[PDB]
């Protein structure tokens, strides 16, 4: 089957409850060197020209397709918006909605 759809990557899932963020991520393997970053968007809603990113962290390969699995906990202290980056020592692509940003469920 084909896994690929949205981008090289597509988002999981993640949680919140009071001020938590906790998420996982659904990505392909270009090349090795890879560096997945959050970019989630503070309870002002969107960025104001910032560039808000935290580093997730991968898990291991998605046994069953030729894709990885990415996990992390975070500390937020007021998120509303977020599109997550996948950025790699060769290329760099987005998983977005359609072409603006996640609303977060808070």
């Amino acid at each position: 089957a084909s896994i690929p759809s949205s981008a090289s990557v597509q988002l999981d899932s993640y949680n919140y409850d009071g001020s938590t963020f906790s998420g996982k991520i659904y990505v392909k393997n270009i090349a090795y060197s890879k560096k997945v970053t959050v970019v989630y968007a503070d309870g002002s809603d969107n960025w104001n020209n910032n560039g808000n990113i935290i580093a997730a962290s991968f898990s291991g390969p998605i046994s069953g397709s030729n894709y990885e699995y990415w996990t992390f906990s975070a500390s937020v202290k007021g998120i509303k918006e977020f599109y997550i980056k996948y950025e790699v020592s060769g290329k760099t692509y987005y998983d977005n909605n359609n072409s603006a940003n996640y609303q977060v469920s808070t």
